[PDB]
């Protein structure tokens, strides 16, 4: 509260770190389907259906040009990517079984970069 404040975590190496996992991201075999944003264009129902589209190359940008606040608005848009691909794919795909590997994949770096 108003002059009580709970010991101050190290936050200045956030940026890094995140950039690094996303790197990591990026280089997965699996994230064909997240680099870039789904085109709207040109995949019928996803701009009705999906009301906050994300990938990767969006996410990079935003970090690039410090537009997360913080470490969890960042965790949020990469997971809003894996909860778009599974409102809009069958889990029996190649695509639906891309994200949850994506997720799994992007959770353990989390843990073990932030958590642990
Ligand atoms: C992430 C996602 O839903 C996605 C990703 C792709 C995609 N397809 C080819 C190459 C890269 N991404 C795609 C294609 C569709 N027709 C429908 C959905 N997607």
């Amino acid at each position: 509260s108003m002059s009580v404040k709970k010991p101050k975590r190290d936050d200045s190496k956030d940026l890094a770190l995140c950039s690094m996992i996303l790197t990591e991201m990026e280089t997965h075999e699996d994230a064909w389907p997240f680099l870039l944003p789904v085109n709207l264009k040109l995949v019928p129902g996803y701009k009705k259906v999906i009301k906050k589209p994300m990938d990767f190359s969006t996410i990079r940008e935003k970090l690039s040009s410090g537009q997360y606040p913080n470490l969890e608005t960042f965790a949020l848009d990469v997971r809003l990517v894996f909860d778009n691909c599974e409102t809009f794919n069958e889990d029996d795909s190649d695509i639906g079984r891309a994200g949850h590997n994506m997720r799994k994949y992007f959770e353990k770096k989390w843990t073990d970069t932030f958590k642990v």
